[PDB]
């Protein structure tokens, strides 16, 4: 939700953002709501007047009970007086509302530092990190993504798709979860699980090191957590709600994660609240055509450990800093080569102020693709939801700003790891961090 | 599902079993089948008696063609003959819904050694383990449920209950939870988050080493995976379904690993197939008032390791032993007393034909609890989701026998695990084979 503050002091600072954005069908909303803000404070200066005026014509009866008293007028002004108040008063509620429904439609202020964009093809690479193995074929593309500024090692013999891997390491059956579930459902095998329940163990371990509290949220919750964590677009596109209940199925635990002190006020000195939630997560993935059909990369389920932080406005920036690294420290040591991305305002999304996106190179499709998301919300969220804190119980309660990120969404992390370790019999090397949580240390495939 | 050559061939051995299952009013239907089933089998009769009739009358009028061809009277009855197949055809339609209806909703019929009763109060106990902590005020209720068979000691103190103990070791959050999502929903925190975890993990690890294919499968499935696994009473009781989809939450790793292999003929060779899943559970906990209000024990979801086979029909008792008896071995280990059942008529369920569950003993709640279930349902699932399974190619297609049972459901297993090793001052011991997982080796309690 939006600061009617900022809509009030700076209209073509938001309507500017709103086109960078390419919001364009928006921005007359901008003046609507300047419009109805007026009108609001004009009808309180009314009743206001109006109360001023009954104190006077009460003590004016008043007077007149002494002298002749003919106030069968008076009495009448009165009742005037008291219709007019609530009807305004009504009138009034009814403009906030009007007021209200725009603002919370409307995508959060851009930082300066998000880069002006159309889609994700301009997007800005500011930052690359280990030795792409590059398949012959390749070698332009990869050249283009990473500016020459990435280290790489060609390779003579073709990759293949983690969809083959899983194939040949006997790693999932896709035909069966299709007549059992649908499209983009999967049945995760052997090695694999224990990769997938590994990878979460990692994940976990690490930032619980760091100071994060490790939460199991609830799958399912109330439609206003939903309705104060994203827009009411991904109501359709994403979230699953179930039949006959104020129940949605959460598309990440970063949701149940910030309705846990939903109408709170916090004490400043806890700040800042750490958490490292781990659920399945469930997506509509409805916009998606046919961009990615089988295989375990785009699908309406999978696990995910998830990074979020409530912090005073002051620190949140250096926190946005905090959690992305946290989420490329993991990466380096599972030994995925990757490059952190600024998100452009175009292709940025409703919630966040700005976000770093963390994409994997992938030998077998030979491009870069997104693995770990993180965003600094400000207090987007904290306004809808009603996250405030105080320093000192004496006055002003103020918003908080919440943070998100990745931490390890494993779906995506075991495409990474297949295409990133195989070999050219299909074997896959499993980074030596892992071995302790999984045990063996490659996945051969079937057939020795 | 029944098969109704059981219907036609043994009629007294369902009302029989029907009856000491207490179904009364079923019993009806046997009768009701039996006669539809005439029906609809000497209507199926008339019409192959037409089909050929028509054809004879078809030369005739052939025949004729030739001769003086009076076939007007020889005509009329071609289109009755016809309009009366038509008439049959849609009879028999209707006959075969009116039919399978109910053997749909037949329950599956019984072992001999599942003894009569009528309700959980007739269950009969078969084995106990273990020496349990009594409280000297819970001492009759506990010699009632041991009928003294089972070792154990007094405890001067009370022991507390789970939900007691998981608040003064800060692993759980209930108020928040209600707000987020509604009662019978919470959010684990800290050592109980990888305690979590951890279950799993161990339950998953020891059945890999007895054989077991580990699989994680689709969280929502169609609904005709669930009306093969379960009777279509638990669509209102136990099941959620998700808006505009034909798509239901998963209330066990059993519904989504019995769709696995539906409408498929099995290589004998093959037989048994052994998996072991790992997933979500989902369950609406509709009938239940106010039995197990706050806490984790009855809840909406919860993570559960679960045990599946597809057995060769003469091996399925075999197997339905081999499982409770795994379920027992990771409980012995895990260090909780308990007290295995065999579910009586009464509480038995639509598809088991015999029951076992392990009932841990509960040290603060004073009594026996359930934390494992294993059932056999012979060819109850596989007759609805058409499973079947050859040898010889030649030969007739025999349905298989499925099984499943519990291996760990982290829920009532960590509320085992805290009521049973909580020492005086609160804090909980883990178990010593639990330490490879959690690291930690108890968990003390927080200074507030």
């Amino acid at each position: 939700m939006l600061d009617i503050k900022l809509i009030r002091e700076n209209p073509e600072l938001v309507k500017n953002d709103l086109i960078k954005r390419g919001e364009l069908e928006k921005v007359k909303w901008v003046d609507e709501i300047l419009k109805l803000d007026t009108e609001w404070r004009t009808k309180l200066k009314e009743i206001n007047r109006l109360r001023h005026e009954r104190n006077k014509i009460a003590v004016e009866i008043g007077k007149r009970r002494k002298k002749g008293e003919p106030v069968d007028e008076l009495l009448a002004k009165s009742r005037e007086i008291v219709k007019r108040i609530g009807e305004l008063e009504n009138e009034v509620e009814e403009l906030k509302k009007k007021i209200d429904y725009y603002l919370w439609r409307l995508p959060n202020i851009t930082h300066p530092s998000v880069p002006v964009g159309k889609d994700e093809n301009d997007n800005v690479p500011i930052r690359f990190w280990g030795k792409a193995r590059v398949w012959k074929g390749h070698l332009e593309r990869f050249l283009e993504q990473s500016q020459g500024k990435m280290e790489y090692e060609i390779l003579e013999w073709k990759p293949k798709l983690h969809v083959d891997l899983l194939e040949i390491l006997g790693g999932a059956d896709f035909a069966r979860a299709a007549k059992v579930s649908g499209s983009r459902f999967y049945y995760l095998l052997n090695e694999i699980v224990i990769l997938d329940l590994a990878l979460i163990r990692f994940a976990l371990d690490r930032l619980i090191e760091k100071g994060f509290t490790p939460v199991i949220p609830p799958y399912m919750v109330r439609r206003f957590v939903e309705e104060g964590s994203t827009s009411f677009e991904d109501f359709e596109d994403v979230i699953y709600k179930v039949e006959d209940e104020d129940l949605y199925l959460i598309p990440t635990a970063e949701h149940p994660l910030a309705g846990m002190h939903a109408n709170e006020i916090l004490d400043g000195k806890d700040l800042p609240l750490l958490y490292v939630g781990v659920s399945p997560c469930f997506r509509k993935e409805a916009g998606t055509a046919g961009k990615d059909t089988k295989g375990i990369f785009r699908v309406h389920q999978f696990h995910k450990v998830e990074q979020f932080v409530y912090s005073r406005p002051e620190e949140s920036w250096e926190w946005h800093e905090k959690i992305i690294r946290n989420a490329e420290e993991l990466f380096q040591e599972l030994e995925i080569p990757y490059r952190v991305v600024n998100i452009c305002t175009g292709d940025l999304g409703y919630v966040a102020a700005k976000k770093y996106d963390i994409e994997a190179w992938m030998p077998g499709q030979g491009k870069f693709r997104e693995v770990v998301s993180a965003s600094n919300c400000t207090d987007w969220q904290a306004r809808r939801l009603n996250i405030r804190f105080r320093d000192r119980t004496d006055e002003k309660p103020r918003y908080v700003h919440t943070l998100n990120s990745t931490a390890i969404a494993t779906s995506r992390a075991i495409v990474a790891i297949l295409e990133n370790h195989q070999e050219e019999d299909g074997t896959v090397r499993i980074p030596k961090v892992l071995w302790k949580y999984t045990g063996f240390k490659e996945i051969v495939p079937v057939e020795k």
